[PDB]
């Protein structure tokens, strides 16, 4: 859970990453498929426009982060991409690359206005998101084995 | 994490609770001590006053679940008493066996005024607050030993 001081920051900073939005997406996209080459089955991979889900999938965590006070609002969308997660094989020991990969983007492309405050907030923030994501999907899975 | 129906559920019903706060909270203890004993040791039996402890336990429960959608402004009362916690070694495996419990007196206490979708949206209440609790112990417990 975040702390209102972290939750600060990240209220201060979303604008920011989302005037750079298709600039952070579009690096997170080519860094995850270029130095975690094992994901890139999971996804569709048609010639051309094969960084639009991880490109998607980027942008979806900073709108979560822009809405961390009020996730419930949001659970629906949250099962939906689930239900997609669990039926491509996503496993929780795959999130931290995500994150890892994600804020790598963060930093390589907003420079100097990525603080290590501001990062560590945003790392805080991809782990509360990523855990409703995990549970939804663990739940998922165990109702198809039973 | 809840979802808005569960916390439409608690918000509605928290005040029930509160009306049967004392006698709630009372039947928590006394069950507790008498079903598991094992937890005696951990609290302060003085002979008289000896419910005061487990008392304060079930109530700052229901506090808490008053207040589940802003727990980032009760989180500095959470790692007051986390310390206490980690200082009595409170483990994580005891946090079952106290919502068990409490669940249990709430029944008790309000008899069919505590129907299944009510006492199932307290149950996963307990588990989100309770959540808070185990990872901060957790945290404070590896700061000690490393
Ligand atoms: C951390 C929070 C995450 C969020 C908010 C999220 C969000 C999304 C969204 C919105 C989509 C749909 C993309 C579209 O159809 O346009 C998606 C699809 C997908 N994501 Fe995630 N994702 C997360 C984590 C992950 C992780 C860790 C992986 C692991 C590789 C992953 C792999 C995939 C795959 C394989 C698809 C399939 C594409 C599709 O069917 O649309 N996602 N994700
Ligand atoms: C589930 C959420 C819980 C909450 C909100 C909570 C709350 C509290 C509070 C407010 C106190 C201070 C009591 C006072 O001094 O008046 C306390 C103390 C204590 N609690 Fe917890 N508790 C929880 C879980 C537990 C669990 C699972 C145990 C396991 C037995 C536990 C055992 C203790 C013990 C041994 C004390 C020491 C009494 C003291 O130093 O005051 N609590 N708890």
């Amino acid at each position: 859970m975040l702390d209102q001081q972290t939750i600060n920051i990240i209220k201060a900073t979303v604008p920011v990453l989302k005037e750079h939005g298709v600039t952070i997406t579009t690096t997170f996209a080519k860094n995850l498929f270029a130095k975690h080459p094992e994901v890139r089955p999971l996804f569709d991979m048609g010639r051309q426009e094969s960084l639009e889900q991880p490109k998607a999938l980027a942008m979806t965590v900073l709108a979560a982060a822009q809405n961390i006070e009020n996730l419930p609002a949001i659970l629906p969308a949250v099962k939906k991409i689930a239900v997609k997660h669990c039926q491509a094989g996503v496993a929780a020991a795959h999130y931290p690359i995500v994150g890892q990969e994600l804020l790598g983007a963060i930093k390589e492309v907003l420079g100097d206005a990525a603080t290590d405050d501001i990062l560590d907030a945003w790392g805080k923030a991809y782990g509360v998101i990523a855990d409703v994501f995990i549970q939804v999907e663990a739940d998922l899975y165990a109702q198809a084995v039973e």
